């Protein structure tokens, strides 16, 4: 149920942040690769093959007491 995006090599890609988050509440974010207009979007410049693969964003709150994650693939082309 992961979604899913593609894009040609070369191009840049911004891969969106699918945490479920509150859009009126102003988040601190960080990527992770899992290796084993939209905000929070992580930008990929001049993809290849090897960027290919599962991403996590995680969302921060402000006080620092919660955060809120979601999972996106990447598929380079």
């Amino acid at each position: 149920g992961t979604p899913e995006v593609k894009v040609a090599s070369s191009e840049d890609v911004d891969l969106p942040c699918t945490a479920p988050w509150d859009p009126q509440v102003p988040y601190t974010v960080s990527w992770v690769k899992l290796l084993e207009e939209r905000p929070y979007s992580l930008k990929i410049r001049n993809t290849t093959s090897s960027n290919s693969g599962t991403y996590r964003c995680t969302l921060q709150d402000p006080d620092g007491q919660r955060n809120l994650s979601g999972k996106v693939i990447l598929r380079v082309t």
